[PDB]
């Protein structure tokens, strides 16, 4: 049922699933002069050298590229975290247009996708369980702006038409995400929650400050991709994105300046 239509998009979401209106969900706008230095915060522990991707999945909001987590591959820590997180997939959100597609913002600025890379705690022995606790997931965010390609983005540009509808998969293996990194690990840090339904709040969230260049052909690709499933009328897969939230009784970190 739920989407991002006029008639199931995000403002639809609160009856199905009622955390929709929840006092820790995301996205969120960071405000930077607000969000408060923690000197006490670690850098960010990005280890990716040996990831295992399997397979990349239109799953009908967006699409998927999987990873194997049965063992300690591809993890995340340090930062604010306290422990071992795996890369279970990544995927993005992105707009119609290059002024609007990511779902955080920055004083109240859009970037034209967001890419999150999701990672669940290993002490909760799996991705099922992580969900059901506050401090189970933890989502790497990295804004998209339009401009220069990324040359590591584009195994995955080009195997979209592969997976253009709703359910279609297909192999994806030796993909190395740590191409999808920009230079600077600084980040703002803050709880939320899944950005889709189920809208569990289990997220900590960790955003970078420093966006990823992307060519206008590049994106234009993730917009030829359809929500819809094979021989279905096509609607595309743009504007899959949620709107800022409200930030309620919480405090963005900053681990920079
Ligand atoms: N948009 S997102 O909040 O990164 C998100 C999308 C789909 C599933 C997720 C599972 C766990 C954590 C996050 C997830
Ligand atoms: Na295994
Ligand atoms: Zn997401």
């Amino acid at each position: 049922h739920w989407g991002y239509g006029k008639h199931n998009g995000p403002e639809h979401w609160h009856k199905d699933f009622p955390i929709a209106k929840g006092e820790r969900q995301s996205p969120v706008d960071i405000d930077t002069h607000t969000a408060k230095y923690d000197p006490s915060l670690k850098p960010l522990s990005v280890s990716y050298d040996q990831a295992t991707s399997l397979r990349i999945l239109n799953n009908g909001h967006a699409f998927n590229v999987e990873f194997d987590d049965s063992q300690d591959k591809a993890v995340l820590k340090g930062g604010p975290l306290d422990g071992t997180y795996r890369l279970i997939q990544f995927h993005f959100h992105w707009g119609s247009l290059d002024g609007q597609g990511s779902e955080h913002t920055v004083d109240k600025k859009k970037y034209a996708a967001e890419l999150h890379l999701v990672h669940w705690n290993t002490k909760y022995g799996d991705f099922g369980k992580a969900v059901q606790q506050p401090d189970g997931l933890a989502v790497l965010g990295i804004f998209l702006k339009v401009g220069s390609a990324k040359p590591g983005l584009q195994k995955v540009v080009d195997v979209l038409d592969s997976i253009k509808t709703k359910g279609k998969s297909a192999d994806f293996t030796n993909f190395d995400p740590r191409g999808l990194l920009p230079e600077s690990l600084d980040y703002w840090t803050y709880p939320g929650s899944l950005t889709t339904p189920p809208l569990l709040e289990c997220v900590t969230w960790i955003v970078l400050k420093e966006p990823i260049s992307v060519s206008s052909e590049q994106v234009l690709k993730f917009r030829k991709l359809n929500f819809n499933g094979e021989g279905e009328p096509e609607e595309l897969m743009v504007d899959n994105w949620r709107p800022a939230q409200p930030l309620k009784n919480r405090q963005i970190k900053a681990s920079f300046k």
